[PDB]
Protein backbone atom coordinates (compact mmCIF):
# COMPACT_ATOMS: atom_id res chain seq x y z
CA UNK A 1 0.00 0.00 0.00
CA UNK A 2 2.53 2.60 -1.19
CA UNK A 3 1.28 6.26 -1.67
CA UNK A 4 0.14 7.24 -5.07
CA UNK A 5 3.40 8.97 -5.82
CA UNK A 6 5.68 6.85 -4.01
CA UNK A 7 8.42 7.13 -6.63
CA UNK A 8 8.70 10.67 -6.54
CA UNK A 9 9.56 11.18 -2.49
CA UNK A 10 11.89 7.98 -2.60
CA UNK A 11 13.16 9.70 -5.92
CA UNK A 12 17.00 9.86 -5.92
CA UNK A 13 18.55 13.15 -5.74
CA UNK A 14 21.59 13.82 -8.34
CA UNK A 15 24.66 12.47 -7.68
CA UNK A 16 26.26 15.85 -6.95
CA UNK A 17 24.10 16.52 -3.73
CA UNK A 18 26.00 14.07 -2.33
CA UNK A 19 29.19 15.32 -2.05
CA UNK A 20 28.81 16.48 1.96
CA UNK A 21 28.20 12.59 2.30
CA UNK A 22 30.61 11.62 0.36
CA UNK A 23 33.68 13.24 2.77
CA UNK A 24 32.28 12.24 5.35
CA UNK A 25 31.29 9.18 5.49
CA UNK A 26 33.97 7.08 7.32
CA UNK A 27 35.08 4.04 4.86
CA UNK A 28 34.91 0.91 6.90
CA UNK A 29 34.33 -2.32 4.51
CA UNK A 30 32.99 -3.85 7.75
CA UNK A 31 29.86 -1.16 7.55
CA UNK A 32 29.74 -0.59 3.70
CA UNK A 33 29.87 -3.79 2.18
CA UNK A 34 28.05 -6.15 5.21
CA UNK A 35 26.48 -4.35 7.99
CA UNK A 36 24.44 -2.01 6.13
CA UNK A 37 21.55 -4.26 4.16
CA UNK A 38 21.64 -1.70 0.70
CA UNK A 39 25.19 -1.33 0.90
CA UNK A 40 26.15 -4.78 1.38
CA UNK A 41 23.99 -5.52 -1.63
CA UNK A 42 25.35 -2.79 -4.00
CA UNK A 43 29.12 -4.08 -3.36
CA UNK A 44 27.53 -7.95 -4.14
CA UNK A 45 26.21 -5.97 -7.12
CA UNK A 46 29.04 -4.30 -8.06
CA UNK A 47 31.09 -8.20 -7.66
CA UNK A 48 28.66 -9.18 -10.41
CA UNK A 49 30.33 -6.80 -12.89
CA UNK A 50 33.51 -8.56 -12.82
CA UNK A 51 34.02 -12.38 -13.77
CA UNK A 52 37.24 -12.91 -10.82
CA UNK A 53 34.98 -10.73 -8.13
CA UNK A 54 31.65 -13.20 -8.93
CA UNK A 55 33.30 -16.69 -7.46
CA UNK A 56 33.65 -14.99 -4.36
CA UNK A 57 30.79 -13.89 -3.78
CA UNK A 58 29.07 -17.22 -4.82
CA UNK A 59 31.37 -18.74 -2.38
CA UNK A 60 30.27 -16.98 0.67
CA UNK A 61 26.56 -17.62 -0.15
CA UNK A 62 27.93 -21.33 -0.21
CA UNK A 63 29.49 -21.40 2.83
CA UNK A 64 26.53 -19.36 4.27
CA UNK A 65 24.34 -22.34 3.65
CA UNK A 66 26.62 -24.75 4.83
CA UNK A 67 26.78 -22.95 8.09
CA UNK A 68 22.82 -23.79 8.51
CA UNK A 69 23.10 -27.69 7.09
CA UNK A 70 21.94 -30.48 9.30
CA UNK A 71 24.51 -32.15 10.66
CA UNK A 72 23.46 -35.41 9.10
CA UNK A 73 23.48 -33.48 5.45
CA UNK A 74 27.24 -31.57 6.42
CA UNK A 75 29.44 -33.75 4.74
CA UNK A 76 27.52 -33.86 1.31
CA UNK A 77 27.56 -30.22 1.16
CA UNK A 78 31.20 -29.94 2.01
CA UNK A 79 32.23 -31.61 -0.76
CA UNK A 80 29.55 -30.48 -2.79
CA UNK A 81 31.39 -26.59 -1.84
CA UNK A 82 35.12 -28.60 -2.22
CA UNK A 83 34.49 -30.00 -5.65
CA UNK A 84 33.07 -26.34 -7.06
CA UNK A 85 35.40 -23.82 -5.85
CA UNK A 86 38.38 -25.45 -4.03
CA UNK A 87 39.80 -27.39 -7.03
CA UNK A 88 42.44 -25.59 -9.29
CA UNK A 89 40.51 -26.55 -12.50
CA UNK A 90 37.15 -25.08 -11.61
CA UNK A 91 35.17 -22.33 -13.61
CA UNK A 92 34.59 -20.41 -10.31
CA UNK A 93 37.86 -20.89 -8.58
CA UNK A 94 38.94 -19.45 -5.29
CA UNK A 95 42.33 -17.82 -5.90
CA UNK A 96 43.83 -15.62 -2.53
CA UNK A 97 43.20 -19.19 -0.52
CA UNK A 98 46.36 -20.44 -0.15
CA UNK A 99 47.07 -24.09 -2.00
CA UNK A 100 48.38 -24.67 1.78
CA UNK A 101 44.66 -23.28 2.81
CA UNK A 102 42.67 -25.60 0.44
CA UNK A 103 44.68 -28.79 1.57
CA UNK A 104 44.22 -27.93 4.76
CA UNK A 105 40.64 -28.05 4.47
CA UNK A 106 40.86 -30.89 2.26
CA UNK A 107 42.30 -32.32 5.62
CA UNK A 108 39.46 -31.31 7.75
CA UNK A 109 36.66 -33.20 5.56
CA UNK A 110 38.97 -36.28 5.19
CA UNK A 111 37.69 -35.96 9.11
CA UNK A 112 34.65 -35.69 10.53
CA UNK A 113 33.15 -32.50 9.27
CA UNK A 114 31.85 -29.20 11.29
CA UNK A 115 29.99 -26.45 11.16
CA UNK A 116 33.14 -24.38 10.81
CA UNK A 117 35.13 -26.04 8.08
CA UNK A 118 34.75 -22.96 5.96
CA UNK A 119 35.46 -20.23 8.11
CA UNK A 120 39.43 -20.16 7.62
CA UNK A 121 38.90 -19.97 3.60
CA UNK A 122 35.65 -17.12 4.39
CA UNK A 123 37.91 -15.16 6.56
CA UNK A 124 40.54 -15.37 3.88
CA UNK A 125 38.29 -13.91 1.37
CA UNK A 126 37.04 -11.38 3.61
CA UNK A 127 40.35 -10.12 3.67
CA UNK A 128 40.99 -10.22 0.15
CA UNK A 129 38.31 -8.37 -0.43
CA UNK A 130 38.83 -5.66 1.85
CA UNK A 131 41.39 -4.43 -0.14
CA UNK A 132 41.75 -4.36 -3.74
CA UNK A 133 38.12 -4.99 -4.09
CA UNK A 134 36.70 -3.02 -1.98
CA UNK A 135 38.64 0.53 -2.47
CA UNK A 136 37.35 -0.31 -6.47
CA UNK A 137 33.67 -0.29 -5.42
CA UNK A 138 34.23 2.86 -4.12
CA UNK A 139 35.10 4.73 -6.87
CA UNK A 140 32.67 2.87 -8.44
CA UNK A 141 29.07 4.17 -10.04
CA UNK A 142 27.19 1.91 -7.02
CA UNK A 143 28.83 3.32 -4.53
CA UNK A 144 27.56 6.30 -5.96
CA UNK A 145 24.32 5.01 -5.91
CA UNK A 146 24.61 4.35 -2.06
CA UNK A 147 25.53 7.68 -1.27
CA UNK A 148 22.29 7.96 -3.10
CA UNK A 149 20.43 5.72 -0.54
CA UNK A 150 21.83 7.20 2.29
CA UNK A 151 21.08 11.01 1.71
CA UNK A 152 17.41 9.63 1.09
CA UNK A 153 18.26 7.88 4.72
CA UNK A 154 18.80 10.82 6.37
CA UNK A 155 15.85 12.88 5.21
CA UNK A 156 14.00 14.79 7.61
CA UNK A 157 10.68 12.50 9.25
CA UNK A 158 7.32 13.70 10.58
CA UNK A 159 4.07 12.99 11.33
CA UNK A 160 3.39 13.35 7.51
CA UNK A 161 6.25 10.57 7.08
CA UNK A 162 3.43 8.31 8.80
CA UNK A 163 -0.07 7.27 8.65
CA UNK A 164 -2.04 6.01 12.30
CA UNK A 165 -4.54 3.34 12.22
CA UNK A 166 -5.80 1.94 15.67
CA UNK A 167 -4.49 2.24 19.46
CA UNK A 168 -3.35 -0.91 20.63
CA UNK A 169 -1.59 -0.88 24.08
CA UNK A 170 -2.99 2.53 25.80
CA UNK A 171 -2.14 2.06 29.44
CA UNK A 172 1.24 2.74 30.07
CA UNK A 173 3.30 6.32 30.08
CA UNK A 174 1.28 6.95 26.83
CA UNK A 175 -0.05 4.88 23.86
CA UNK A 176 0.79 2.49 21.13
CA UNK A 177 -0.59 3.01 17.73
CA UNK A 178 -0.46 1.43 14.38
CA UNK A 179 1.63 3.63 12.27
CA UNK A 180 2.96 3.06 8.72
CA UNK A 181 5.27 4.24 6.25
CA UNK A 182 3.17 5.52 3.42
CA UNK A 183 5.59 5.55 0.42
CA UNK A 184 6.86 1.87 1.32
CA UNK A 185 3.64 0.70 3.21
CA UNK A 186 5.40 -0.77 6.03
CA UNK A 187 3.70 -1.50 9.33
CA UNK A 188 4.93 -0.61 12.36
CA UNK A 189 3.62 -0.03 16.31
CA UNK A 190 3.78 4.48 17.09
CA UNK A 191 5.01 4.34 20.68
CA UNK A 192 3.17 8.09 21.62
CA UNK A 193 4.94 9.37 24.89
CA UNK A 194 2.93 12.13 25.44
CA UNK A 195 5.45 15.18 26.08
CA UNK A 196 3.53 16.48 29.04
CA UNK A 197 3.38 13.60 31.32
CA UNK A 198 7.08 12.88 30.47
CA UNK A 199 8.11 16.37 32.26
CA UNK A 200 5.71 16.10 34.84
CA UNK A 201 7.07 12.69 35.80
CA UNK A 202 10.56 14.23 35.37
CA UNK A 203 11.47 10.56 33.60
CA UNK A 204 12.99 12.69 30.13
CA UNK A 205 15.95 10.41 30.97
CA UNK A 206 14.62 7.15 30.74
CA UNK A 207 12.74 7.92 27.44
CA UNK A 208 16.36 8.81 26.28
CA UNK A 209 17.71 5.52 27.84
CA UNK A 210 14.74 3.76 26.23
CA UNK A 211 15.40 5.36 22.50
CA UNK A 212 18.91 4.74 22.56
CA UNK A 213 19.12 1.31 23.88
CA UNK A 214 17.04 0.66 21.15
CA UNK A 215 18.52 2.21 18.83
CA UNK A 216 21.94 0.82 19.28
CA UNK A 217 20.70 -3.24 19.46
CA UNK A 218 19.23 -4.52 16.68
CA UNK A 219 18.22 -8.36 17.03
CA UNK A 220 15.79 -10.62 15.31
CA UNK A 221 14.77 -11.28 18.70
CA UNK A 222 14.02 -7.39 20.57
CA UNK A 223 11.57 -5.06 19.07
CA UNK A 224 13.57 -2.88 16.45
CA UNK A 225 13.36 1.03 16.41
CA UNK A 226 13.29 2.27 13.08
CA UNK A 227 12.13 5.74 13.64
CA UNK A 228 11.99 8.66 16.15
CA UNK A 229 11.22 11.84 16.02
CA UNK A 230 8.54 14.63 17.73
CA UNK A 231 5.22 15.74 16.99
CA UNK A 232 2.47 18.22 19.16
CA UNK A 233 2.04 16.71 22.24
CA UNK A 234 3.66 13.68 22.03
CA UNK A 235 7.86 12.17 21.58
CA UNK A 236 6.77 8.64 18.94
CA UNK A 237 9.11 5.73 18.62
CA UNK A 238 8.14 3.21 16.08
CA UNK A 239 9.12 0.00 16.74
CA UNK A 240 8.41 -3.63 15.13
CA UNK A 241 4.42 -4.49 15.07
CA UNK A 242 4.06 -8.27 16.70
CA UNK A 243 0.69 -9.07 15.86
CA UNK A 244 0.28 -12.31 17.04
CA UNK A 245 0.16 -11.64 20.75
CA UNK A 246 2.50 -11.91 23.95
CA UNK A 247 3.25 -15.32 25.94
CA UNK A 248 1.49 -14.86 28.78
CA UNK A 249 -1.93 -14.84 26.59
CA UNK A 250 -0.50 -18.58 25.15
CA UNK A 251 0.69 -19.68 28.37
CA UNK A 252 -2.77 -19.18 30.32
CA UNK A 253 -5.43 -18.44 27.64
CA UNK A 254 -4.32 -20.78 25.02
CA UNK A 255 -2.33 -23.62 27.42
CA UNK A 256 -2.67 -26.28 29.49
CA UNK A 257 -2.06 -23.78 31.03
CA UNK A 258 1.68 -24.38 29.97
CA UNK A 259 3.51 -25.90 27.00
CA UNK A 260 4.90 -28.96 26.29
CA UNK A 261 8.74 -28.82 27.19
CA UNK A 262 10.12 -28.45 22.91
CA UNK A 263 7.19 -25.73 23.24
CA UNK A 264 9.15 -24.05 25.44
CA UNK A 265 12.44 -25.01 24.36
CA UNK A 266 11.73 -22.87 21.30
CA UNK A 267 10.69 -19.78 23.12
CA UNK A 268 13.72 -20.13 26.00
CA UNK A 269 16.58 -20.16 23.09
CA UNK A 270 15.14 -17.36 21.33
CA UNK A 271 14.67 -15.39 24.23
CA UNK A 272 18.29 -16.75 25.14
CA UNK A 273 19.32 -14.97 21.91
CA UNK A 274 17.47 -11.95 22.38
CA UNK A 275 18.94 -11.82 25.74
CA UNK A 276 22.62 -12.39 24.30
CA UNK A 277 22.20 -9.48 21.68
CA UNK A 278 21.42 -7.09 24.62
CA UNK A 279 24.07 -8.21 26.61
CA UNK A 280 26.85 -7.54 23.60
CA UNK A 281 26.11 -3.34 24.55
CA UNK A 282 26.23 -4.72 28.91
CA UNK A 283 22.84 -3.69 28.53
CA UNK A 284 20.58 -5.44 31.39
CA UNK A 285 16.91 -6.00 30.92
CA UNK A 286 15.32 -6.12 34.28
CA UNK A 287 11.71 -6.46 33.01
CA UNK A 288 11.68 -10.38 31.99
CA UNK A 289 7.94 -11.50 32.04
CA UNK A 290 5.71 -13.34 29.76
CA UNK A 291 3.69 -9.97 29.13
CA UNK A 292 6.60 -8.85 27.96
CA UNK A 293 7.88 -11.52 25.32
CA UNK A 294 5.45 -11.20 22.37
CA UNK A 295 4.25 -12.81 18.88
CA UNK A 296 4.71 -11.84 15.32
CA UNK A 297 2.80 -13.48 12.37
CA UNK A 298 5.00 -16.32 11.84
CA UNK A 299 5.10 -17.20 15.59
CA UNK A 300 8.66 -16.04 16.51
CA UNK A 301 8.83 -13.89 19.44
CA UNK A 302 10.59 -10.65 20.67
CA UNK A 303 11.73 -8.80 23.61
CA UNK A 304 9.35 -5.89 24.01
CA UNK A 305 8.86 -3.47 27.24
CA UNK A 306 12.85 -1.61 27.25
CA UNK A 307 11.29 0.55 29.39
CA UNK A 308 13.57 -0.52 32.18
CA UNK A 309 16.44 -1.45 30.28
CA UNK A 310 20.26 0.59 31.36
CA UNK A 311 23.36 0.35 29.83
CA UNK A 312 25.74 -1.05 32.61
CA UNK A 313 29.25 0.74 32.27
CA UNK A 314 31.55 -1.50 31.62
CA UNK A 315 33.60 -2.84 34.25
CA UNK A 316 30.66 -1.53 36.27
CA UNK A 317 27.79 -2.23 38.70
CA UNK A 318 24.36 -0.48 39.31
CA UNK A 319 21.37 -0.26 41.48
CA UNK A 320 17.88 -0.12 41.49
CA UNK A 321 14.82 -2.03 42.80
CA UNK A 322 13.02 -2.07 39.86
CA UNK A 323 10.77 -4.81 38.16
CA UNK A 324 7.37 -6.63 38.71
CA UNK A 325 6.78 -8.18 41.71
CA UNK A 326 7.31 -12.44 41.71
CA UNK A 327 9.73 -11.48 38.47
CA UNK A 328 12.57 -9.55 40.73
CA UNK A 329 15.89 -11.09 40.94
CA UNK A 330 16.74 -11.44 44.58
CA UNK A 331 19.95 -9.11 44.45
CA UNK A 332 17.60 -6.92 42.72
CA UNK A 333 14.55 -7.39 45.68
CA UNK A 334 17.86 -6.52 48.47
CA UNK A 335 18.84 -3.35 46.73
CA UNK A 336 22.20 -4.24 45.80
CA UNK A 337 24.45 -3.98 43.41
CA UNK A 338 23.90 -6.27 39.82
CA UNK A 339 25.08 -6.79 36.67
CA UNK A 340 22.99 -8.48 34.04
CA UNK A 341 22.18 -11.47 36.52
CA UNK A 342 18.70 -10.09 36.63
CA UNK A 343 17.85 -11.54 33.15
CA UNK A 344 19.12 -14.98 33.59
CA UNK A 345 16.97 -14.82 36.72
CA UNK A 346 14.16 -13.62 34.35
CA UNK A 347 14.75 -16.26 31.72
CA UNK A 348 14.59 -19.18 34.89
CA UNK A 349 11.26 -17.73 35.41
CA UNK A 350 9.28 -18.00 32.23
CA UNK A 351 11.13 -21.46 31.47
CA UNK A 352 9.88 -22.40 34.45
CA UNK A 353 6.40 -20.29 33.99
CA UNK A 354 6.02 -22.04 30.35
CA UNK A 355 6.17 -25.32 31.21
CA UNK A 356 5.04 -25.47 34.34
CA UNK A 357 1.57 -23.03 34.31
CA UNK A 358 2.58 -21.01 37.09
CA UNK A 359 4.95 -19.00 38.53
CA UNK A 360 7.92 -20.94 40.88
CA UNK A 361 6.96 -19.13 43.92
CA UNK A 362 3.63 -18.34 43.73
CA UNK A 363 0.33 -20.80 41.90
CA UNK A 364 -1.61 -19.79 39.46
CA UNK A 365 -4.32 -20.59 42.37
CA UNK A 366 -2.68 -19.11 45.24
CA UNK A 367 -3.55 -15.75 47.05
CA UNK A 368 -0.55 -14.71 48.94
CA UNK A 369 0.66 -11.08 49.47
CA UNK A 370 4.12 -9.93 48.03
CA UNK A 371 6.01 -10.09 51.45
CA UNK A 372 5.89 -13.97 51.57
CA UNK A 373 6.47 -13.92 47.05
CA UNK A 374 9.40 -12.00 47.71
CA UNK A 375 10.56 -14.13 50.70
CA UNK A 376 10.15 -17.60 48.80
CA UNK A 377 11.89 -15.28 45.98
CA UNK A 378 14.68 -15.12 48.51
CA UNK A 379 14.95 -17.84 50.68
CA UNK A 380 12.50 -20.47 49.39
CA UNK A 381 13.79 -23.34 46.73
CA UNK A 382 11.61 -24.38 44.11
CA UNK A 383 9.93 -27.73 43.27
CA UNK A 384 9.61 -29.34 39.96
CA UNK A 385 7.25 -31.66 38.54
CA UNK A 386 7.37 -34.47 36.03
CA UNK A 387 6.59 -31.73 33.41
CA UNK A 388 10.49 -30.92 33.28
CA UNK A 389 13.06 -33.05 32.24
CA UNK A 390 16.03 -33.39 34.34
CA UNK A 391 17.85 -31.34 31.66
CA UNK A 392 14.97 -28.42 32.12
CA UNK A 393 15.57 -29.02 36.08
CA UNK A 394 18.78 -28.31 35.85
CA UNK A 395 18.71 -25.23 33.90
CA UNK A 396 15.81 -23.42 35.77
CA UNK A 397 17.37 -24.28 39.41
CA UNK A 398 20.92 -23.18 37.77
CA UNK A 399 19.17 -19.50 36.46
CA UNK A 400 17.22 -19.56 39.54
CA UNK A 401 20.30 -19.67 41.65
CA UNK A 402 20.03 -17.52 44.06
CA UNK A 403 23.10 -16.48 44.37
CA UNK A 404 24.07 -14.39 41.11
CA UNK A 405 27.76 -15.67 41.49
CA UNK A 406 26.74 -18.70 41.10
CA UNK A 407 24.08 -18.10 38.54
CA UNK A 408 24.13 -20.09 35.31
CA UNK A 409 25.20 -17.22 32.72
CA UNK A 410 26.39 -14.70 35.16
CA UNK A 411 30.10 -15.88 34.58
CA UNK A 412 32.27 -14.59 31.77
CA UNK A 413 31.11 -16.76 29.41
CA UNK A 414 27.57 -15.82 29.71
CA UNK A 415 25.13 -16.67 27.39
CA UNK A 416 27.31 -19.30 25.45
CA UNK A 417 26.94 -21.07 29.12
CA UNK A 418 23.78 -21.40 29.05
CA UNK A 419 23.51 -22.16 25.33
CA UNK A 420 25.60 -25.08 25.88
CA UNK A 421 23.66 -26.19 28.68
CA UNK A 422 22.00 -30.12 27.97
CA UNK A 423 18.81 -28.55 28.41
CA UNK A 424 19.53 -26.88 24.59
CA UNK A 425 21.12 -30.08 23.31
CA UNK A 426 18.29 -30.74 20.35
CA UNK A 427 18.98 -26.81 19.49
CA UNK A 428 20.91 -25.61 16.57
CA UNK A 429 21.37 -21.89 17.05
CA UNK A 430 22.92 -21.69 14.30
CA UNK A 431 19.78 -22.61 12.12
CA UNK A 432 17.41 -20.41 14.89
CA UNK A 433 19.21 -16.92 14.51
CA UNK A 434 18.99 -18.09 10.60
CA UNK A 435 15.39 -18.15 10.90
CA UNK A 436 15.45 -21.61 9.96
CA UNK A 437 13.78 -23.44 12.53
CA UNK A 438 9.37 -23.32 12.13
CA UNK A 439 8.12 -21.58 15.24
CA UNK A 440 5.93 -23.73 16.88
CA UNK A 441 2.53 -22.09 17.23
CA UNK A 442 1.20 -19.80 14.08
CA UNK A 443 -0.76 -16.98 15.07
CA UNK A 444 -3.77 -16.98 12.10
CA UNK A 445 -3.64 -13.53 10.29
CA UNK A 446 -7.18 -12.36 11.48
CA UNK A 447 -6.78 -13.00 14.90
CA UNK A 448 -6.84 -10.60 18.24
CA UNK A 449 -5.04 -12.29 20.74
CA UNK A 450 -6.31 -9.90 23.57
CA UNK A 451 6.37 24.36 28.25
CA UNK A 452 8.16 26.80 26.16
CA UNK A 453 11.57 25.97 27.55
CA UNK A 454 13.88 25.80 26.09
CA UNK A 455 15.66 22.95 28.22
CA UNK A 456 13.00 20.66 26.71
CA UNK A 457 14.24 21.69 23.54
CA UNK A 458 17.77 19.93 23.90
CA UNK A 459 15.99 16.92 25.19
CA UNK A 460 13.64 16.78 22.19
CA UNK A 461 17.08 17.61 20.05
CA UNK A 462 18.47 14.49 21.54
CA UNK A 463 15.16 12.11 21.06
CA UNK A 464 13.93 13.29 17.69
CA UNK A 465 17.13 11.93 16.18
CA UNK A 466 14.91 10.23 12.96
CA UNK A 467 15.30 7.44 10.75
CA UNK A 468 17.88 4.03 11.91
CA UNK A 469 20.09 3.50 9.26
CA UNK A 470 19.75 -0.54 9.33
CA UNK A 471 15.93 -0.96 9.56
CA UNK A 472 15.43 1.96 7.22
CA UNK A 473 17.84 0.00 4.52
CA UNK A 474 15.65 -3.03 5.65
CA UNK A 475 12.28 -1.39 4.99
CA UNK A 476 13.34 -0.24 1.87
CA UNK A 477 14.35 -3.74 0.61
CA UNK A 478 11.07 -5.60 2.59
CA UNK A 479 8.93 -3.40 0.59
CA UNK A 480 10.84 -4.02 -3.07
CA UNK A 481 11.58 0.04 -3.07
CA UNK A 482 15.21 -0.89 -3.23
CA UNK A 483 14.70 -3.83 -6.40
CA UNK A 484 12.22 -0.82 -8.33
CA UNK A 485 14.14 2.23 -7.71
CA UNK A 486 17.96 0.67 -8.16
CA UNK A 487 17.92 0.87 -11.76
CA UNK A 488 20.65 1.54 -13.81
CA UNK A 489 21.55 2.36 -17.31
CA UNK A 490 20.89 -0.43 -20.47
CA UNK A 491 23.86 -2.05 -20.68
CA UNK A 492 26.07 -1.25 -17.72
CA UNK A 493 26.21 2.76 -18.48
CA UNK A 494 25.65 5.32 -15.73
CA UNK A 495 21.94 6.71 -15.73
CA UNK A 496 21.20 10.61 -15.64
CA UNK A 497 21.18 11.00 -11.94
CA UNK A 498 24.57 9.26 -11.57
CA UNK A 499 26.33 10.89 -14.57
CA UNK A 500 27.67 14.64 -13.43
CA UNK A 501 27.22 16.08 -16.88
CA UNK A 502 24.01 16.80 -16.63
CA UNK A 503 21.72 17.54 -13.52
C1 LIG B 1 0.43 -5.36 17.26
C2 LIG B 1 0.76 -4.90 18.67
N1 LIG B 1 1.89 -4.38 19.09
C3 LIG B 1 1.81 -4.10 20.37
C4 LIG B 1 2.87 -3.50 21.28
C5 LIG B 1 4.14 -3.37 20.97
C6 LIG B 1 4.83 -3.73 19.81
O1 LIG B 1 4.38 -4.22 18.84
N2 LIG B 1 6.12 -3.40 19.99
C7 LIG B 1 6.29 -2.84 21.23
C8 LIG B 1 7.44 -2.34 21.89
C9 LIG B 1 7.33 -1.82 23.18
C10 LIG B 1 6.08 -1.80 23.82
C11 LIG B 1 5.90 -1.24 25.23
O2 LIG B 1 6.75 -1.40 26.04
N3 LIG B 1 4.67 -0.53 25.55
C12 LIG B 1 4.45 0.02 26.88
C13 LIG B 1 3.19 -0.60 27.48
C14 LIG B 1 4.25 1.53 26.78
C15 LIG B 1 5.03 2.38 27.56
C16 LIG B 1 4.85 3.75 27.47
C17 LIG B 1 3.89 4.27 26.61
C18 LIG B 1 3.11 3.42 25.84
C19 LIG B 1 3.29 2.05 25.93
C20 LIG B 1 4.96 -2.29 23.16
C21 LIG B 1 5.08 -2.82 21.86
C22 LIG B 1 0.55 -4.46 20.82
C23 LIG B 1 0.01 -4.32 22.24
C24 LIG B 1 -0.12 -4.96 19.73
N4 LIG B 1 -1.45 -5.50 19.60
C25 LIG B 1 -1.73 -6.82 20.12
O3 LIG B 1 -0.88 -7.44 20.67
C26 LIG B 1 -3.11 -7.39 19.92
O4 LIG B 1 -3.95 -7.31 20.75
C27 LIG B 1 -3.35 -8.08 18.57
C28 LIG B 1 -3.38 -9.46 18.48
C29 LIG B 1 -3.57 -10.08 17.25
C30 LIG B 1 -3.73 -9.31 16.11
C31 LIG B 1 -3.69 -7.92 16.20
C32 LIG B 1 -3.49 -7.31 17.42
Amino acid sequence: GKSKKWKEILKFPHISQCEDLRRTIDRDYCSLCDKQPIGRLLFRQFCETRPGLECYIQFLDSVAEYEVTPDEKLGEKGKEIMTKYLTPKSPVFIAQVGQDLVSQTEEKLLQKPCKELFSACAQSVHEYLRGEPFHEYLDSMFFDRFLQWKWLERQPVTKNTFRQYRVLGKGGFGEVCACQVRATGKMYACKRLEKKRIKKRKGESMALNEKQILEKVNSQFVVNLAYAYETKDALCLVLTIMNGGDLKFHIYNMGNPGFEEERALFYAAEILCGLEDLHRENTVYRNLKPENILLDDYGHIRISDLGLAVKIPEGDLIRGRVGTVGYMAPEVLNNQRYGLSPDYWGLGCLIYEMIEGQSPFRGRKEKVKREEVDRRVLETEEVYSHKFSEEAKSICKMLLTKDAKQRLGCQEEGAAEVKRHPFFRNMNFKRLEAGMLDPPFVPDPRAVYCNLDHTDDDFYSKFSTGSVSIPWQNEMIETECFKELNVFGPNGTLPPDLNRNHP
